[PDB]
C-alpha cells in the first residue's frame, strides 16, 4: 500500500466527506477531476493488464463506470488517474434536471451509497459538443489503449424509448468506441420494462439498424447494460436476444433495487439503486450467469462493488473481459484506481496466468 492509499482512505477522503453534502462532493469531485487535480498516478500499466475486446486494445481492464461523469466534463482527468478506459453518461436527448434533491445517500458502515438521480443530463447536444473539441484527442487515446463509451438514456416525458435510444445513437455513436443501452436504471418509471424479450428485441434492432448507418470509422459497439433483481426468465430472454441480434456486449450490472439483508446505514430504506459492496456479490452471480447464457461469446464488462484486485479478478474468473468501478472512488478517493491495478496483476501471477485474458471466464472451466 502506498502512503497516497493509506492517508485518502483513513484521512482526506472521509474529512471532505464530512464536510459536504453528497451531491456537492460529487460535483467538486468531476470539477477536481476536470482540472487534473489529482494524486500521481504511480502504477505503470504492465501487459499482462492489457485487453483486446469489443474491436479495441484496453492498456488495463479497469473503467470508471457511467454516472460519475453524466456530461462528459472530466475525461481527459479520469484517463489520468489510471482508468483503461472511461464511460460518460448516461446522456438523454434533450436536457432535464433528473429528480429533487436530496437525491444521494451515503451508507459509509456498508460501504454503499443509494441514488435517485434521475437521468440528469445536458443532453445529447452539450455532449455533442463537448466530445468534439476533443474529438481527435480521443482518436490518439483511443489508438493507444484508452477507449471512450457513451451511455444512452431516454427522457422521463419520451412517448418512444426507441426513438430516444435512436437519436443518442446518430448524435454520439460517431464520437464513440462503444455505446451502451441502458436499460437498466431504477430511478425512470416503466425503464426497466424495456429488458423484457419483445420490446427488448424491438428496441435493439432500431438501435442496430442505426448504428451500422454510420460510417465505418464512426461506427461503435453496442452493449446493453442490465440489472441485477432479473428473474432468471429475463435473463434467458436477454442472453437469447443478444445471440439473435449479435449485441456486441453486455454490462453487468446497473445497481439494485433489492435491501439485501444486514445493512446498517441509518439511509439503507431510502428509494434509489444501491451500489458498492452490498452489490458486488448479487454482481458478480449475474455476471456469472450472463457467460454461462451467452457460452462465453460474448463480451461481459463487470460492474457493481468493486474495490480490490480480489474483487476484479472475481469479476473476471465468473466472465468479465472489463471490468468498472465507481462507489469504491466515493471512499477512497483517486488511488483506488492504481491499488486495484497493483492487487489484480499480482493475484494474476499468484494464480498463474499469463495475463487478464487468460482469466476470462476461468472458474467455468474448473
Ligand atoms: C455518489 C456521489 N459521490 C459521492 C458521495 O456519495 N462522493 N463522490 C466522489 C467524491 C470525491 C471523489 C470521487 C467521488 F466519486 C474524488 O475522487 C475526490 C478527489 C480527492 C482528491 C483529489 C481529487 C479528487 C477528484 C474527491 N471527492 C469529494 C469528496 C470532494 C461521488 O461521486
Ligand atoms: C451516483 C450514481 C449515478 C449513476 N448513474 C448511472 C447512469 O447514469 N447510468 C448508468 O448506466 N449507471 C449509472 N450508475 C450505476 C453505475 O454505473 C454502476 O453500474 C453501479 O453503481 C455499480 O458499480 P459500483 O458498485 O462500483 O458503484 C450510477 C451509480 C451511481 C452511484
Ligand atoms: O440517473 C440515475 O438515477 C441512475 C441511472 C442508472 O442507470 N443507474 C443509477 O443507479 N442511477
Ligand atoms: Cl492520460
Ligand atoms: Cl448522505
Ligand atoms: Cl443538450
Ligand atoms: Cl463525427
Ligand atoms: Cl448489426
Ligand atoms: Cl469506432
Ligand atoms: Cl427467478
Ligand atoms: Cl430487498
Ligand atoms: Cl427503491
Ligand atoms: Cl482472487
Amino acid at each position: 500500500a502506498t502512503g497516497d492509499e493509506r492517508f485518502y482512505a483513513e484521512h482526506l477522503m472521509p474529512t471532505l466527506q464530512g464536510l459536504l453534502d453528497p451531491e456537492s462532493a460529487h460535483r467538486l469531485a468531476v470539477r477536481f477531476t476536470s482540472l487534473g487535480l489529482l494524486p500521481r498516478a504511480r502504477f505503470q500499466d504492465s501487459d499482462m493488464l492489457e485487453v483486446r475486446v469489443l474491436g479495441h486494445k484496453f492498456r488495463n481492464p479497469v473503467g470508471i463506470a457511467a454516472g460519475f461523469d453524466k456530461h462528459g466534463e472530466a475525461v481527459d482527468g479520469l484517463y489520468k488517474m489510471g482508468f483503461g478506459f472511461v464511460e460518460i453518461g448516461s446522456v438523454t436527448p434533450k436536457p432535464q434536471e433528473g429528480n429533487p434533491r436530496p437525491r444521494v445517500f451515503r451508507l459509509p458502515e456498508d460501504q454503499a451509497v443509494i441514488n435517485r438521480y434521475g437521468f440528469n443530463s445536458h443532453g445529447l447536444s452539450v455532449v455533442e459538443h463537448r466530445l468534439r473539441a476533443r474529438q481527435q484527442k480521443q482518436a490518439k487515446l483511443t489508438e493507444d489503449g484508452l477507449p471512450l463509451g457513451v451511455n444512452l438514456g431516454k427522457n422521463k416525458t419520451s412517448v418512444d424509448a426507441a426513438e430516444d435510444y435512436a437519436e443518442g445513437v446518430r448524435v454520439l455513436g460517431p464520437l464513440a468506441d462503444y455505446l451502451v443501452v441502458n436499460v437498466s436504471s431504477p430511478n425512470t418509471a416503466g425503464l426497466r420494462s424495456l429488458q423484457g424479450k419483445a420490446e427488448l428485441r424491438r428496441l435493439l434492432t432500431k438501435v442496430l439498424q442505426e448504428r451500422d448507418g454510420l460510417r465505418r470509422v464512426h461506427r461503435p459497439a453496442v452493449l446493453v447494460k442490465i440489472a441485477p433483481d432479473l428473474t432468471s426468465q429475463d435473463k434467458e430472454d436477454i442472453a437469447s436476444v443478444v445471440k439473435e441480434l449479435g449485441i456486441d456486449g453486455l454490462i453487468v450490472t446497473n445497481t439494485t433495487v433489492s435491501r439485501p439483508a444486514g445493512l446498517q446505514g441509518a439511509l439503507r430504506s431510502e428509494t434509489g439503486g444501491l451500489s458498492g459492496k452490498p452489490l458486488r456479490d448479487l454482481s458478480t452471480q449475474t455476471i456469472r450467469e450472463m457467460y454461462a447464457l451467452t457460452q462465453g461469446r460474448v463480451p461481459i464488462i463487470g460492474v457493481g462493488g468493486v474495490s480490490s484486485g480480489q474483487d476484479a479478478l472475481e469479476k473476471i474468473r465468473a466472465g468479465a473481459s472489463l471490468v468498472q468501478l465507481y462507489t469504491a472512488l466515493t471512499f477512497w478517493g483517486p488511488p483506488v484506481v492504481g491499488k486495484v491495478k497493483r492487487e489484480l496483476e499480482a493475484l494474476l501471477k499468484e494464480q498463474g496466468f499469463g495475463g487478464v485474458t487468460d482469466a476470462i471466464g476461468a472458474d467455468h472451466r474448473r
